[PDB]
């Protein structure tokens, strides 16, 4: 559920303070440029059910950095995927049971953190349809708000032994060029081409490109960051302000309907469209213009308040599956939300009991209800969220990504230009009857 | 509630094997050597409020060690006392704050743990009239399962300015003598003298004698071990063995009930009294004859089942007022259960979402329900455990005491002889009605 309390909400041009009116109700405005969005080619949850049991103990922090990720991403420059959780385990295994074996007092002491850095969290199942080059290649790469740059995976090929299937070969279009560049970037390097995005050409596009077969490490064909310009970007323009400075009728917002069952599911360029939500769209002014980032003021399960004594964000990333709250706030939840057994009709009533989780932003108020956060997996239900913790600043991050947020909320990126700041709208998802 | 699962429960004399029938049935003996019991002279549970909240960081814990406390009981030599929790969280918070101021890769850190030694946990609110010398001198002593020597403190005063109030002067006894002890015991000494207990009389007693005004230190005006004989009490026959050897009509067994709000409460020694219990007396045998300690197979908070994966044990320690789980059971706890506002009447309104605390001993299933476990404290319902460590053995030990426990159920004490081993007997307390 979504809804302002106190004043009733009220059109965003009414505010006062622009940067203030948290829950203002945004301008909709429809637009034809609609990409479909179709899964990724495997839907396995095991590795989160692992995870989640990986936490059992009290003593074990994933964490990720800010920036550090593929194309800016969250990330580390470690070799740690989610995938790898049986490793992963392993050597926490390993390294604990060496640990083991190797006018008022108050005694300090030190007890044994394991931290698990995670190489990049970029794991969404939804990709679209990518244009690259003359003539064109098909590439089906991640949207992703919570990157900057454009990467495309090369798996080109000319050896007779190849396996004949879709290739990204650069070199076979007439307009790529390679850059020059002075880091050593498995293997990675520069150059620029011209994109097709549904109807909007883009030319000039400068995007890194990864070679080696080279779909055993990464799990996506390629990521078009939709994040901010900045220091990330390093003077290439991004994918999204380049199509808006070659395509000047289109207004600087897109957004994301997630519907995993109906293959509806939908980017769309420069606006939204009314039949993929219920209600009015609701704003959040965005903080921090690097993510889609978002001050977070109280978080509850249920009756219970878990956050925020400390300063919290949310970040919204489109690339990323589950959500996330930091290290602190899972011991609570998962003492308060459990995994259980689900069938697939026994779901309903099984979840009757389980809270509901509430993101507070000023007035505005998100509600998950059960059947909202949690999946199934096999026979069993479960919550589909992840122990981040950001460390790289003093405040605390928390992620929403498109298994759960996106699929129940219909979700608008709205730039901020000469006469607006930017902004994060959401509505209830068009319900699927 | 107590009950036993599985086959019907049967009396402990049809037992095959007497160390593993737990839940048999106890023969019930009436015994006439009652002695009342009062409230001790203040019911301040302020104390454990702050107790509670200072666990909210996850970085506290607080410990005991066996057998370092006065008489054999659990504590330690530091001089945290919990009556001096401003005392302790203001260290804690200095401690704190002068510290922040100060093919997978897994990677191992240390976090700071603040450990708080406390002194004993010997705070029950009932007393009894014990009689000590020639002529009889009338003090007030705890009557404590979990501690093993006798002590009594002194209080003798002959200057013309000292308070009148009732005083325990050792010298005024014709049969007292001092004996001679090679340890520097506020001080402490050992002597031996005549006693009475209700109706029985225990001469050539050996007791300690607690010296300096002492009450600012001290919140009792002795204890009486009915612990067990071992190193603890280093040659000295302990009060209850040293009865049963003067009075060998007295078999060797007593039982308490506790009626906080009736005035009705009472030790019996020799026995018990059909009057003070509802259904049948459950027996579970005593695994490590010290303490009173039970081994405890699973521990659940409602649904969720939080013990015991490793060795546990509970306690049953009459000389203290809250039950106790180990600092790792009571963050899950501290989740689960929750301090409200309560007022008086709107109590058992409350509560009814509050879960179920079940005990298992082999089938044998002791429950308390939240009006059980929960006490009022000004117009605030709080739950009557603390977190206690005991890191002494590499097992983990649960208290059971007498705010909680022992109000609501009947207890026990069973001394294991030639033909039995050593037993706590549980009944539900007669319904005050
Ligand atoms: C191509 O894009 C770059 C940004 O990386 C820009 O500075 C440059 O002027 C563009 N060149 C042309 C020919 O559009
Ligand atoms: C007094 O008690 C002690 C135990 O501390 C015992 O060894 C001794 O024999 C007793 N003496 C008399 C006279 O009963």
């Amino acid at each position: 559920r979504i809804y302002k309390i106190g004043t009733k909400a009220l059109p965003c041009s009414e505010c006062h303070d622009v940067f203030d009116c948290t829950g203002c109700l945004f301008e909709e405005k429809e637009s034809s440029h609609v990409i479909p969005l179709k899964l990724n080619k495997p839907n396995d949850h095991k590795k989160l059910q692992k995870h989640h049991e990986s936490l059992k103990l009290g003593d074990v922090k994933y964490y990720v950095n800010r920036g550090e990720g593929i194309s800016g991403s969250l990330g580390t420059s470690s070799g740690n995927t989610l995938d790898d959780m049986d490793l992963i385990n392993e050597e926490i295994n390993k390294k604990r049971t060496n640990a083991q074996l190797d006018n008022a007092t108050v005694e300090q002491t030190k007890e044994n953190i394991f931290l698990v850095p995670l190489k990049h969290l970029r794991d969404s199942q939804f990709v679209g349809e990518l244009l690259v080059g003359t003539p064109p290649q098909t590439v089906y790469p991640i949207f992703d708000t919570g990157s900057t740059n454009v990467w495309v995976v090369t798996t080109a090929c000319e050896e007779e032994s190849c396996k004949k299937v879709r290739r990204y070969d650069p070199n076979k279009s007439k307009t790529f060029r390679r850059s020059f560049i002075e880091k050593n970037l498995i293997s990675g390097s520069v150059g620029t081409d011209t994109f097709m995005l549904g109807k909007h050409l883009v030319r000039n596009q400068t995007f890194g490109l990864v070679e080696s077969n080279i779909f055993d490490y990464i799990s996506f064909e390629g990521i078009v960051g939709l994040g901010f310009p900045g220091m990330l970007s390093a003077g290439n323009i991004p994918f999204f302000d380049n199509l808006l400075k070659q395509n000047p009728n289109v207004d600087p917002q897109f957004s994301f309907y997630i519907s995993p069952y109906d293959g509806k599911s939908t980017l769309i360029i420069g606006g939204i469209s009314k039949s993929f939500y219920e209600g009015d769209i609701y704003m959040l002014p965005v903080l921090k213009e690097s993510y889609w980032e978002v001050k977070l003021d109280e978080l509850y399960i249920g009756k219970e308040r878990i956050c925020c004594d400390e300063e919290s964000y949310v970040i919204f990333d489109t690339g990323t599956s589950y959500n996330t709250m930091p290290s602190s706030q899972m011991k609570t939840f998962l003492n308060l939300i459990h995994s259980t057994a689900c069938t697939e009709q026994n779901y309903k009533d099984i979840l009757k009991s389980y809270p509901i989780i509430k993101y507070v932003f000023g007035e505005l108020i998100i509600e998950l209800h059960p059947e909202e956060y949690m999946i199934l997996n096999d026979d069993v239900c479960m919550p589909a969220y992840m122990q981040i913790d950001v460390p790289s600043e003093r405040n605390h991050a928390y992620l929403l990504g498109s298994l759960s947020f996106m699929r129940n909320f219909f979700t608008v990126f709205v730039r901020g230009t000469e006469s607006r700041p930017s902004m994060v709208g959401v509505a209830r998802a068009k319900s699927k009857n």
